[PDB]
């Protein structure tokens, strides 16, 4: 399992995502594409934006095909909106093959490309289930299993502060230690079962249908690591009380102010590991998964900080604060995620991410919310 071709073939800002090489039309278009495991479509800018510089002009493809039909996906604080087409795709420092495949060519934007990001499109890797506008709207990486004989299966090392996307197979030397997997529960997101939560050891002691109310997902896409009100107010109440020979005000928190120290003196030591307890793939088994400060704690131009955990009412969303400790191996063939140790995660001397099991945990299925 080597692949040295796609190592190190991720680029990214800090909290604006983590982007990829992609040709599209022929001749072939040059394009940054985000990488983000918690959406169904891959679209690209098509027209032009202030943030944007360059993007996908359709009309000089000989192999673009109009379906004539447009899309419209709102969401959160935004939207963006284009016209459904095909085209020849690749992926350059990727799997040796092109691939024809949906690509939504978008034309109004609205807080959806980031300033000074360099990413032109996204390319979201989950499933059909909430592909726009329906499920039948095949995503890319179907179309690229379907077409070669590329396996099922992809994985992301993602380290803070570039990173490596591995198209059908596992590369051993981006992680050390065993690879443990949880079930991917139902094939929308990649949505997975908590079963308990840690805070340097200590339990949140909390009916673990909480941390997957009303799902736990695994998300390139969104930075932060979001917990449920009702999971985040207690897991910040332990977070303030193991880290209180220093204080802060509210407003950090609250992801809003940064905090500094000196360069090269920041007490990481002196803020609590967090674990969580995933459902594994035996029964009556979990294995956890523990990140540092380093994760989420987000590196901001003194070295100063800001909170990475905040408040979510959709659910658990596993963000890159928790993907960029691991190799986070994607194995849709067997419908399950697998982590382990990621090679090229940031940690201090004395303190490392972990990937530690089995535990025994009885009754690991009412741990999902319904
Ligand atoms: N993963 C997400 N991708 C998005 C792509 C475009 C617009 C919004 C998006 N929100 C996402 N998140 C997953 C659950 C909520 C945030």
């Amino acid at each position: 399992g080597s692949f040295v071709e796609m190592v190190d073939n991720l680029r990214g800002k800090s909290g604006q995502g983590y982007y990829v090489e992609m040709t599209v039309g022929s001749p072939p278009q040059t394009l940054n594409i985000l990488v983000d495991t918690g959406s169904s479509n891959f679209a690209v800018g098509a027209a032009p934006h202030p943030f944007l510089h360059r993007y996908y002009q359709r009309q000089l493809s000989s192999t673009y095909r109009d379906l004539r039909k447009g899309v419209y996906v709102p969401y959160t604080q935004g939207k963006w909106e284009g016209e459904l087409g095909t085209d020849l795709v690749s992926i350059p420092h990727g799997p040796n093959v092109t691939v024809r495949a949906n690509i939504a060519a978008i034309t109004e934007s609205d807080k959806f490309f980031i300033n000074g990001s360099n990413w032109e499109g996204i390319l979201g890797l989950a499933y059909a289930e909430i592909a726009r506008p329906d499920d039948s709207l095949e995503p890319f990486f179907d179309s690229l299993v379907k077409q070669t004989h590329v396996p099922n299966l992809f994985s992301l090392q993602l380290c803070g502060a570039g990173g490596s996307m591995i198209i059908g197979g596992i590369d051993h030397s981006l992680y050390t230690g065993s690879l443990w997997y949880t079930p991917i529960r139902r094939e929308w997101y990649y949505e997975v079962i908590i079963v308990r939560v840690e805070i340097n050891g200590q339990d949140l002691k909390m009916d673990c249908k909480e941390y997957n109310y009303d799902k736990s997902i695994v998300d390139s896409g969104t930075t932060n690591l979001r917990l449920p009100k009702k999971v985040f107010e207690a897991a910040v109440k332990s977070i303030k009380a193991a880290s209180s020979t220093e204080k802060f005000p509210d407003g950090f928190w609250l992801g809003e102010q940064l905090v500094c120290w000196q360069a090269g003196t920041t007490p990481w030591n002196i803020f609590p590991v967090i674990s969580l307890y995933l459902m594994g793939e035996v029964t009556n088994q979990s294995f956890r998964i523990t990140i540092l400060p380093q994760q989420y704690l987000r590196p901001v131009e003194d070295d100063c900080y800001k909170f990475a955990i905040s408040q979510s009412s959709t659910g658990t969303v596993m963000g890159a604060v928790i993907m960029e400790g691991f190799y986070v191996v994607f194995d849709r063939a067997r419908k399950r995620i697998g982590f382990a140790v990621s090679a090229c995660h940031v940690h201090d001397e004395f303190r490392t991410a972990a990937v530690e099991g089995p535990f025994v945990t009885l009754d690991m299925e009412d741990c999902g919310y319904n």
